[PDB]
């Protein structure tokens, strides 16, 4: 992996697990789960690696990273969250923001991605424009995943499976729909729907629509529609992945 994790007190490590506890209960509540894992992936997908900028720490709660177009609807997110961060005040929200996403993969069925606790809350967000672009294909997606975040190929098709819960909105992105009939469930069914077409009431974007065109994300999508379990364990690998940029060195 190349990390080093960095030492954290007992006491955060006792906050780092009531936090988690306390976030599945509210996850799940307020059917947020989607919008959780949006919101660490957002947090965390702004990594540059060349110049080891952005990425997961703290810096979507600040109202300069909020209004990035890419955000809309984020505002929400971080409100949400405020007040069940206040109980747990030696947490970092870099962390917090991460562990939240880790429980919504959880508690709609996916994968346990390992969790790490010691990202720092940095004073500077990252400039806009490096998430990624819905309406663009696999150059893009390489670009953004591959040259600026430094995640694999396999890491881009797996991390995409992430739609398998949760919509788009008319009011935020302009895309409006699910990918899959149960948007707060966790599982394969983003790839099976790609692969069966279009069919009336789900979501594709172009971006998603580009992995069944290039010869390497393809095979991929076919492994995971065909391999729940294959899905889940390179899920929990990328999303790992993802949480960690520009985290524990690396
Ligand atoms: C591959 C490039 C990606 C593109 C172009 C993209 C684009 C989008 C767009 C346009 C939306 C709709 C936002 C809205 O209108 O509410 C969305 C939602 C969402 N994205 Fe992605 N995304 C990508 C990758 C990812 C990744 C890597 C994850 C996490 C692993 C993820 C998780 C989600 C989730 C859970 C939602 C639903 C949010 C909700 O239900 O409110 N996406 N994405
Ligand atoms: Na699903």
């Amino acid at each position: 992996s190349g990390k080093s994790y960095p030492t954290v007190s007992a006491d955060y490590q006792k906050a780092v697990e009531k936090a988690k506890k306390k976030l599945r209960g509210f996850i799940a509540e307020k059917r947020c789960a989607p919008l959780m894992l949006r919101l660490a992936w957002h947090s965390a997908g702004t990594f540059d690696k060349g110049t080891k900028t952005g990425g997961p720490f703290g810096t979507i709660k600040h109202p300069a990273e909020l209004a990035h177009s890419a955000n809309n609807g984020l505002d929400i997110a971080v409100r949400l969250l405020e007040p069940l961060k206040a109980e747990f005040p030696i947490l970092s929200y870099a962390d917090f923001y991460q562990l939240a996403g880790v429980v919504a993969v959880e508690v709609t069925g996916g994968p346990e991605v390992p969790f790490h606790p010691g990202r720092e809350d940095k004073p500077e967000p990252p400039p806009e424009g490096r998430l990624p672009d819905a309406t663009k294909g696999s150059d893009h997606l390489r670009d953004v995943f591959g040259k600026a975040m430094g995640l694999t190929d396999q890491d881009i098709v797996a991390l995409s499976g992430g739609h398998t819960i949760g919509a788009a909105h008319k009011e935020a992105s302009g895309f409006e729909g699910p990918w899959t009939s149960n948007p707060l469930i966790f599982d394969n069914s983003y790839f099976t729907e790609l692969l069966s077409g279009e069919k009336e009431g789900l979501l594709q974007l172009p971006s998603d629509k580009a992995l069944l065109s290039d010869p390497v994300f393809r095979p991929l999508v076919d492994k995971y529609a065909a391999d729940e379990d294959a899905f889940f364990a390179d899920y929990a690998e990328a999303h790992q992945k993802l949480s960690e940029l520009g985290f524990a060195d690396a």
